[PDB]
This record gives structure tokens, C-alpha cells and sequence, in this order.
RNA sequence: AUUAAGACAUUCGUGAGUGAUUUAUUUCCAUGAAGUGGCGU
């Protein structure tokens, strides 16, 4: 059994239905975490959409993810998922097109969750998250903060919350934090990002059916904005050698795009996967 | 080897159909092409 964590990176907008009970305006909403009310992807949607990518190696699909369902004989998985959580998002800013927005409790919750894991990459990278956090709260000192790194996206606005960023020049960002959490980042207070994160800041995307030239249905859409990233863990149970490498191979191919969600003939939830990177 | 295993809230769906920046409003009112001869005592 290794532990290994896997970034999304999605490639296009992201539908993934929640299903509970819906009352508001957006007819169609995302699946949010219970805890946290964050954006998240269930690990029935990953399995899901890995055994259909791989649906057509069937000897890989039956030792990894098990026997399809209505079949006489049943086998059990191998491979265990644990639910995706939003890692970065993309915000809309002024100097640039856009900044990935990260908030420092959603990093507290990844070193977090890296040291219950055990991740293989896990020491490297909670040793120098650790210290990026203990120096963004010795900057900040208890006050909303809004830190980019790059000295020329100082002074950036994020459009949403009227934030200015700013550049402290004491914190440095190593290089393989920068590829982990994006290009163009920023590290907010977890309530900016709760607030860009939100029913009232993600995009609503209005769709109608047309039947002889007029509109029969109208309904609004809420998706996951292009470009965000979600990290999830995955366990393998000692599952042979050899289908277990070709599937991490495969999974971590640049060809290798999977599609999560819905809307998928109108390119909904197409996404890449990322393993660890060593530090 | 454990009241277990297996299962993407997914498929289909054009924010569209009808819609003159238009109705109305005087570039007008005032005014003399007119004043005056002179020497030749």
C-alpha cells in the first residue's frame, strides 16, 4: 500500500452534480464538501470517469477497479479513491488575465491531510509548506492578507472582493510549490476565498432548448471555473505490479485527458492528472 | 475475508422568439439703395 496524492488541473469548465435538494435561482449546482462547503468531486465521480477511460483494457479495469456492476461473478477493487478538494482556483484580476487564488486554510488542510496519509513525496513538501505558512502568518500578524510572490503582479486586483495584492519580498516561493499550487498565485484570508468560492461568485451559465425556433426549457448552470486544481489520494491495495504501473503510466501521460461530470459532448470537466512531483 | 462486492446525478437541450432611436419643432424677427448740386451773382 502506497499512498499517492494526484492534481487535477482541469482543462475546462467542471459540472459534477450534487443532487440534494434545490431551492435557490441555479437550477444545476456543484457538489460542495458538508465540512468545509468547498467544491469537491466524490470519489464515486473518479472512479467513475478513470474505469471509463481505461474501459478498454478490460483486464486492467477488473484488477484495479473491480467487476461491473450486474455482472453473475463479483471481484473487489483494488485501488481505493478518496474525494478530490479544491486546491487552487482561478480569479479574475487587472494586471492579468486571471491569478490562482489559495487560501491559507486550504493549505493548513493539505499539509494536514499529508501528514495523515503518509504521502510518498509528503516530508519535502510538508517541511517547506509549513514554512511558507509560518511566514505568511508572521506577515499577515492576524490581518486579511492578499500575498502574491512575483514582484510584477504587485498591486493586482481581485475583481470579485475589491482586494489589492501585495508582495511581501521575505516569503519565497520554491519552485516546486509554484508547480503544485499554479503559475500566477495568490494566498488569501480563507474568508476571500470562501466568498470567490461561493453560489454567488462561481459561473452561472444560462442554457435553453429550442424547439421550432422558440424556447421550450431555460435552466442555469453552475460550473467549476477552467484551470482549477484538486488534489485526491489514491491507495493501492498491493494490486499487481505491472497493472498498476501501465494504469499510473497512462494516468500521468501528457495525452492522457479524463472527463469528469456531466456535459461532456459540450467539453464539460476535462482534465489532466498529475502525481506528486518529487521536491 | 469483516451483514460483503460492484455503480461519474448521467443522456438529450443554441438564452431564444416578435421590436425603424422614433413622434413633435418655419434659420425667423429689424432695417427706405438712399443723401446732395454748384459755379456762370
Amino acid at each position: 500500500m502506497t499512498t499517492r496524492m494526484y492534481v487535477i488541473n482541469t482543462l475546462s469548465n467542471m459540472h459534477v452534480g450534487s443532487g440534494e435538494v434545490n431551492y435557490g435561482v441555479i437550477d444545476n449546482l456543484i457538489q460542495r464538501d458538508s465540512v468545509t462547503n468547498l467544491p469537491n468531486i466524490n470519489s464515486s465521480g473518479l472512479k467513475g470517469a478513470i474505469r471509463e477511460y481505461f474501459k478498454e483494457n478490460e483486464d486492467l479495469v477488473r484488477e484495479l477497479f473491480g467487476s461491473a456492476p450486474r455482472d453473475e461473478k463479483t471481484l473487489p477493487g483494488k485501488v481505493r479513491f478518496f474525494e478530490a478538494n479544491l486546491l487552487s482556483m482561478p480569479v479574475r484580476s487587472d494586471k492579468v488575465p486571471f491569478l490562482m487564488a489559495i487560501s491559507d486554510e486550504v493549505l493548513q488542510e493539505l499539509i494536514t491531510k499529508m501528514k495523515f496519509f503518509n504521502c510518498e513525496e509528503a516530508t519535502q513538501y510538508i517541511s517547506h509548506l509549513s514554512t511558507l505558512l509560518d511566514n505568511i502568518k508572521t506577515q499577515a500578524q492576524g490581518t486579511d492578507f492578499a500575498y502574491v510572490f512575483d514582484p510584477l503582479l504587485q498591486g493586482a486586483i481581485i475583481e470579485e472582493v475589491s482586494i489589492r495584492a501585495t508582495c511581501p519580498s521575505h516569503i519565497p516561493l520554491q519552485p516546486s510549490l509554484k508547480k503544485l499550487l499554479g503559475d500566477r498565485l495568490v494566498i488569501l484570508s480563507h474568508k476571500y476565498f470562501s466568498i470567490l468560492s461561493d453560489d454567488n461568485h462561481l459561473p452561472v451559465l444560462s442554457r435553453n432548448n429550442l424547439e421550432n425556433g422558440q424556447s421550450a426549457n431555460l435552466w442555469y448552470e453552475q460550473v467549476l471555473p477552467r484551470y482549477s486544481r484538486l488534489y485526491f489520494m489514491l491507495m493501492d491495495g498491493n494490486a499487481q505490479s505491472e497493472y498498476l504501473k501501465k494504469f499510473r503510466d497512462t494516468l500521468c501521460t501528457p495525452s492522457t485527458i479524463i472527463q469528469i461530470g456531466a456535459n461532456a459532448s459540450i467539453g464539460y470537466g476535462y482534465c489532466q492528472i498529475s502525481e506528486l512531483s518529487p521536491f
